[PDB]
C-alpha cells in the first residue's frame, strides 16, 4: 500500500498517476510510503 499522509498528498499522488505508471516515483514526488502491508499507518492513512 501507497500511504500518503495528508488527502492533498494522495491527491497529488493520483495526478502523479494520472498517466497509470510511476508508483514509486509518485512516492518520492509526493512523500508518500509504499509499504508491504496490506493497511496502512494511523499518520500515513488517506
Amino acid at each position: 500500500t501507497t500511504c500518503c499522509p495528508s488527502i492533498v498528498a494522495r491527491s497529488n499522488f493520483n495526478v502523479c498517476r494520472l498517466p497509470g505508471t510511476p508508483e514509486a516515483l509518485c512516492a518520492t514526488y509526493t512523500g508518500c510510503i509504499i509499504i508491504p502491508g496490506a493497511t496502512c499507518p494511523g499518520d500515513y492513512a488517506n
